[PDB]
């Protein structure tokens, strides 16, 4: 089942792989995953300032 790995793995985005091209992270002091895919929240290019990941401010949209 599935495509596990070692216990020697670190993880970034929400869907718990490894390192990637395109990333953006949470703003928050409080975010536990830290960073995310664009195509996991849906951007196509890398805004700067604060932002935060679909659990975090994209859940606002009546489920
Ligand atoms: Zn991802
Ligand atoms: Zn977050």
């Amino acid at each position: 089942m599935d495509m596990p790995v070692d216990p020697n793995e670190p993880t970034y985005c929400l869907c718990h792989q490894v390192s990637y091209g395109e990333m953006i992270g949470c703003d928050n002091p409080d975010c536990s995953i830290e960073w995310f895919h664009f195509a996991c929240v849906g951007l196509t290019t890398k805004p700067r300032g604060k932002w935060f990941c679909p659990r975090c401010s994209q859940e606002r949209k009546k489920k």
